[PDB]
């Protein structure tokens, strides 16, 4: 049972990797190492050495089980723009694929991920796949060279296998990534926000709507990814409205703009928001919650829709679950339920 945290290192002055409850997870990731074009050395951000190096050790303190890996881009359009030059070019992706086995084992992390989002269109996909097919052939003759483990890979998936399902230019390759990768995290969530002026539930399990976590997991399965090389992924963090009338306040109400934080709030300020007088409501038709006060609305996970996601897991096979990111839930309220559910 694959029980994955994402710690990202702007968060460090508040949120230090001593304070992740590592006891909670099977695998922490740093996120995020940069591609650096055009040389494409990948490399920790400059300056941030030192916590590179900390990290794993710091957090095997609480679990010395605990394994890590370094996340490699990010969601930006800066990192997916680094990418698609990055994977046109033979000698770059040489370059990269060296660097970022060399970057993994002088930090003392036990693997790789590749967060690009996304390879399409088809041209895009393409390159990802020499670039991958590259990696994983370097990542076994380390292992051969060194006499090591070899270094685990992993890759961020968007929720469904299908880039996009509405209109589609490419797919995941289902085969090639279970060959080549120990296995996927899957961006179940951010289906919704306050780009859109009705709220709705941002990560719904389901809905009877086709951007839902449960659609995009049937997509991969029928596709024919193992279930074991999926890892289904859980928000930390709401995302967030103005309300256009303060008396409509459910789900589909109209809205107005972003609320705090430009749209995003963590799961901790999400407990604040409720101690401070915010009603929280469970959405039983999405598998979701939400919670409002005056024009400010939001959607999230809590307590029982995690533990109803992680259920979720169990039932459909799936390798585990992962959580983006830990900071946000600082007394790892979340983390908590989904350990003690999937045991
Ligand atoms: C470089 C930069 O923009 N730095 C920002 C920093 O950006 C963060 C946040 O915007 C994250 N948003 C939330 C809601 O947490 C954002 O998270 C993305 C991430 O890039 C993607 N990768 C994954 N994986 C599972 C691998 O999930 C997604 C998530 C969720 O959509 O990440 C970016 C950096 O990439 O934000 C801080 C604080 O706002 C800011 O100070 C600055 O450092």
């Amino acid at each position: 049972a694959l029980k994955v945290g994402f710690w990202p290192a702007y968060s460090v002055s508040e949120f230090p990797p001593s304070k992740i409850n590592s006891r909670l997870f099977t695998h922490l990731y740093y996120a995020f190492a940069e591609l650096n074009a055009p040389t494409f050395e990948v490399r920790v951000p400059p300056g941030s050495e030192k916590t590179a190096e900390d990290f794993t050790p710091t957090v095997r303190r609480l679990n010395p089980s605990v394994k890590t890996l370094i996340s490699i881009g990010g969601g930006g359009s800066e990192v997916r723009d680094n990418f698609a030059k990055l994977n046109s070019d033979a000698s770059a992706r040489q370059r990269f694929v060296k660097s970022s086995i060399a970057l993994a084992r002088r930090y003392g992390f036990h693997g790789l991920d590749l967060d690009y989002e996304y390879p399409e269109p088809q041209l895009e996909m393409e390159n990802f796949v020499k670039l991958v097919s590259e990696l994983t052939a370097a990542i076994r003759e380390e292992a051969r060279t060194s006499g090591k483990p070899r270094l685990l890979l992993t890759e961020a998936v968007y929720f469904h296998q299908k880039l996009f399902p509405w209109e589609v230019v490419t797919e995941y390759p289902v085969q090639f990534i279970a060959a080549g990768l120990d296995w996927v995290n899957v961006m179940a969530y951010d289906f919704h926000g306050s780009w859109e002026n009705f709220t709705g539930a941002p990560a719904a399990l389901r809905d009877p709507s086709k951007f839902t976590a449960s659609v995009g997991i049937e997509s991969f399965l029928a596709a024919g990814m193992p279930p074991e090389k999926l890892v289904l992924g859980i928000p930390l963090f709401g995302r967030s409205w103005l309300l256009k009338n303060n008396n409509e306040v459910g789900i589909g109400a109209p809205a107005v703009g972003a609320g705090p934080v430009d749209g995003a709030l963590s799961f901790s300020e999400i407990q604040n928001f409720i101690r401070g007088g915010a009603r929280e409501v469970f959405d039983t038709t999405t598998v979701s919650a939400y919670a409002y006060k005056d024009n400010v609305w939001v959607g999230y996970d809590n307590q029982q829709s995690v533990a109803l996601k992680v259920q979720y897991a169990k039932e459909k096979r799936l390798g585990g679950y992962f959580f983006w990111s830990v900071n946000q839930d600082i007394d790892a309220i979340l983390p908590k339920i989904a350990s003690d559910t999937w045991g």
